[PDB]
């Protein structure tokens, strides 16, 4: 399972990349606009993320009509070969995904909330499809059940579109995604950092170090 | 399923190896301090086990910082080709695993307590991951369910990291591990001895011997 | 299922209570210390919540010893009959719960993270037990499975302690609690506000509003 | 399971009551406005249905504020003892439901799309709750799963609110409601008539008729 | 589980009655028109079955219209108190069942092929409902599934209508009906006789016969 | 669950009754004819069993026609109120069961091999129905699945006939009967005696007695 | 679920009782010999536990013969009304249970290893039955599955004998027993202590205390 | 699935082999000492079975020490290429299996009673592992569940050791072994003879025999 960072915060991306467990980044207009304050411009933010992140960086078009989406997608593509164009699940979005797929421009269909939307995006040739599990949880349906159905549908037809679980809110979205077999999760920084932690890891590490000081006063391992 | 001995008692290790039922050994700072009493040095104990044991021997770093871990890891690797460097599940541990994996040094990520920690260790390139089922049992959650989820996750992504079940306390941890399909169990010596035994084996042996006396008084097979 | 509000924010409690969907309130030392700022005193906050909320109001002791816990629990009980004394799952806490239960002081055992702790709290006679599902989610275990096991255990032994699901983070903790059959959930205000809402409710209301205007401008 | 007709068409209602399988009627602003054409007024339509149907007749308020909903509800109730006041799942609607339930005015909470909304309506005291299965099917989720969850939740807490499955589109919504154990379904007239029919019933009747002409010309 | 005989053949009925394991009889116009040949009249056959069979005996109307069905049902009722009037699953049939139930005339709704038809018949007050499993088998659907669903639905609503499994073709229809918990099965005579038999019963008798000859010639 | 002894051997019955876990006895013409040798007559055997066993004793008619079965059943009944008349699943047997049931003579329908035979016997009013699990096993169908279906059928209709599992061959027929909820098992003596035994009981008892001799040399418990 | 302490250590028993979490005690000849060292008499140890403990106290006979068992049982009963006589699963044990049950002496049948032994002990009238789950684990079969079958069997026949799960080794034996619905668990002291504890309880307590210092420096609740 | 005959009775083996359904033979010291009576020597019995049976023939060592086991195993191997050396699951036995497997002497590990013993035997390289299902039945555990777990374990690790189900007591051990997918069953002669037979086979043959006589006396 690939793990992407769901943020436009440079310091978070830099930190998570330096950890070696971040395989790419997803952004959206809200995440970018949060960082586009105090003089910083959204063009600088996107270019700096593309520089820091070896893997896929998903950047969302703001146009809602087919022609503007394709024009924006080509400019996004030109920023670097690791850019992925994020396109909403709409009639014009599906037309744009089909056009861009023929041009070998990688795409990510967003604002997906049920399995048949995800299948339509795959049929248009999309590289990644992003169902939003947290926003389904918000309205009282367990969002992970949609990931499970999409995994089954995609397995049935040997679909090559990657499932990119998005709107992730807690580490059990991540656990269940991995047990289902989703291709990618994208997670806020607070979630990513919690994934490495467990109270019994901290307890056990401290205990081992104290056990060791009984045979090595300096605490070193000399061999 | 490979079976490792979880001990640094040299007498136990020799006895287990000579049954031919032991495929490797795991140690940790506690286990080694137990045997480093009354003049025996921890360096001597580690070197001896590496000599006696033909399979992998897992030896744990004691530094908590990345540089200290890679430095100690390279020294452990230099003691023998069967040495495996045991590295805790932490931010610096994951960084150390990725670097060492690139240097073709085998690694074992320890103090793992849930399936996503195990997945992160696999993503860093670790040779073995060791979830601690007995310490989960201690805090009232069935540790074998974590092994089951890790096996499913690893199957989903064709992950090559081996599942090394650790903190084993009884033969049912071993039985359930084999049914799940974990790659390795590491067991204390008293658990190892119990695995060969059953009261109906003992009874049946005794009976066949008495039956054979009716046809051969000396109890031999003359062919 | 009862729905409690997990906050000491008096403005949140007033709003939730005016909606009529809030059956009680839980607090803890963090929640209260979030409000007791810029002059406000914690004793005044607790008394104000006790006044606003008709239903149970949980207030946590701060002492860690049996004697201090019982003395604090008695002062809490005396602030109002709807007060419930929140007591951590410790050896001294179980002793305190047993004493307070014999004195007919209602109790709530908190910081519970597996089903056997919840059973011990019930054996001490506690009125409510609060397993923390979000903090279990945090450490990579589905916290709702612990609620499922506690419900089965309590059903097996006809236990009268109420399961009060706490550390709730989202509306699916609430849905799963109701399908399991937990007695109570306690929810932060953001979660409480989402429980009434659905986008098809909003859409359908707008549509019926336009439909009606055709026969009644 | 009770079976209500989901229409304001007086001819459909008369026909269906004349069959003996119609236990009540539901309406909404769309359904009434469809028949309030060619000089016919909505007040007369509602009154006519109330007279023809012995069972419950659900009539929706159009106000969106608490005070207007309660005032409308009391007028709807005055029209006849079998009137049930249909109220949307909103903050003001839950407030109106609690007030009306204390006045012993029967209520039906509408525009429900998940199980926790249904639980909130039952906590307010509503007589019926109407989850909309067809509109969930429309957005790609199997609406009958929501009914199954509500049935479990209501069984867990011995809830007396009746589950009134609404937005029914086909006979399998009806079959699945009965197997789940929903209290009521409300169905459009074309669904209702299809429920009595099966091709082997038709085939069997024709053969037995031909069989009987053998021994009785 | 009650066991009825599905025939109009007086000799089969007499034989199965002598066995003590036949609780009642069902007939239909095909079955009767098979026995009213070579001078035998259908009115004699019906009275003769009524006379032989202590338990319920179902006799089907031939009218298709409400008033004719009700008139015929009263004539069938007058023939003996154990007569049960078999009425098809149609609009007029449901109307007649309701009227006849109000007159305390027992009824059996026939030509039922899915669970919702069975539910409608129960709602009209019918004493027995007869789904036709063999004819469903004929068209490629496992007819016993329909029995399972009707059992679940009737349990859900504490329905007092008895499930009378009809169109039975083999002993596994009978086994499955009993495992589901259907109230009654009605069986053709060939099927009935087969239910008592098993080759290991035959073999064991013969061997005990030889065994006892070693001890008592 | 009641446990009956399936034998006509006086010494076995006496032994099992003295153990206090035998609630009655079933016989059949073969079992009796095995004991009716060396001068003993079958009438003496039956009367002696009826004397030893407080509970139900099932004795099989040898006639195959209705009138002879009822006449034999009345003579069997006259031997003692604890006698139960065993009658085969045949057309005449069912007629006899119905007649005897009206006369308040207890009955046991035997040679039952499927669930609908068992239901017909219950409808005739039989006190016990005896499906033969071992003889089904012999012909390649798992005989316990018939007990499970009979239990379900009888539960469905609140049938008061007791399920008396017969033709029992091993202790797992007995275990599965108890887990299903059959009313009675009838077991050969060899099976009954094995039911109390387990190798870990013997091992544990011996170990406890040796532990005790460390604090009480005589091996007694003085209080 | 009642919780008994499986020990004869008086200090453990006093400590456990004073937590109010201990409902009774079980002993056996081994456990008592452990505490009957350096002058302490086994009779004194038994009498003291009976004094300290308000709930049942199970004390095991050492005679293997029926007469010896009933004689010792009556003496054990005379020491206090809370005494329960522990009797092994044997032919003579079952006879002793039936006699003692008729004398209204409470009994506990021990060394049970499968569900039919447990059923036989219930048929003899035993107050408690003790299947040994840890010793089953030792010989490679999951002991908790035996508890599950016994609970089903007892439910089937409305058996009043209480299931007393014994040979408990870890907190998951306890968790699974409660989920199954066993009447009683008896646990060693180190397992008892572990049941109250969890690392997130410890962490959360520590955090609330630090949070409270921001509003109250002395860490008290002034009401 | 291979079917072996579990006996040293030469008459049983000849009969089973003449039927063509016997793929091999297992013996043990009890079975052989049952035959070596009234002058007959055990060495002659083993040699005669090796001659009659084309397939594998298992013969158990009697020594309990590694050195004696290997020396006995080598003499057994030299009696014929179809000989397989049966070795008990003990520490010395596992050592002997490992040595003999490296010498390409086929082995069978016996007295196995749980799935981890079977796994250890496979890790030592044993050709066949023989779990004892009837002796587990004797002590109140369903022995076939152990076969099910061993099959799953062996599938998990692509283990090439063959599962040889032993201590078989009835044809349902055989049926369940085949449904699980065990490689081999070894059966006593009484069981072997029952596997071909069914009363409906006997009945149908008699019936076709009579049917044919109508067209061919
Ligand atoms: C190394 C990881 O494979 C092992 O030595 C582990 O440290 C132990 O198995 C942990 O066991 P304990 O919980 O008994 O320390
Ligand atoms: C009291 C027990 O119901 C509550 O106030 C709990 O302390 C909180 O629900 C725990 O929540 P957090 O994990 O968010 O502190
Ligand atoms: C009356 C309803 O119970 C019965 O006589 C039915 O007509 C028959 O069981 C139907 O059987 P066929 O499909 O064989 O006509
Ligand atoms: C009495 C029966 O309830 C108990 O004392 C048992 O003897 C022990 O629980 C057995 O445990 P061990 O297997 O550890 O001896
Ligand atoms: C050898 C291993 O396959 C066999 O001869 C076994 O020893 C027997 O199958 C065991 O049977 P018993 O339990 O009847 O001795
Ligand atoms: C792009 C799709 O992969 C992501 O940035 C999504 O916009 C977010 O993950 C949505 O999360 P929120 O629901 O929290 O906005
Ligand atoms: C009232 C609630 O029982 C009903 O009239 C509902 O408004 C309808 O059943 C909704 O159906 P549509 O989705 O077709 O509007
Ligand atoms: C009477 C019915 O309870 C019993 O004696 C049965 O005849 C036997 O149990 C049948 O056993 P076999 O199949 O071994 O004869």
């Amino acid at each position: 399972m690939k793990i992407f960072l769901d943020t436009a915060n440079i310091d978070e991306i830099r930190t998570g990349v330096n950890w070696g467990i971040v395989d790419g980044v997803t952004t959206n207009p809200d995440l970018i606009s949060k960082e586009a304050v105090n003089g910083k411009k959204y063009g600088d933010i996107i270019r700096e993320i593309l520089k820091i992140v070896d893997g896929p960086v998903s950047v969302e078009v703001v146009s809602t009509k087919y022609e503007g989406m394709v024009e924006e997608a080509r400019k996004i593509h030109g920023l670097g070969d690791n850019a992925v164009v994020k396109i909403p699940m709409t009639e014009d979005g599906l037309r744009a995904i089909k056009t861009l797929s023929s041009e070998h421009i990688n795409t990510n269909c967003t604002l997906v909330f049920n399995p048949i939307q995800a299948l339509l995006a795959a049929k248009a040739g999309v590289t990644y499809v992003s169902p939003f599990v947290g926003r389904l949880d918000d309205i009282g349906e367990d969002g992970m059940q949609i990931i499970d159905m999409i995994r089954t549908i995609f397995n049935n037809y040997i679909i090559k579109t990657q499932i990119l679980v998005a709107s992730i809110r807690n580490p059990i979205h991540v656990l269940r995604s991995a047990v289902i077999g989703a291709d990618v999760v994208t997670v806020p920084f607070n979630v990513l950092k919690s994934l490495m932690k467990h109270p019994k890891t901290d307890e056990g590490l401290a205990k081992f170090l104290e056990d060791w000081k009984k045979v090595s006063p300096d605490g070193k391992l000399i061999l």
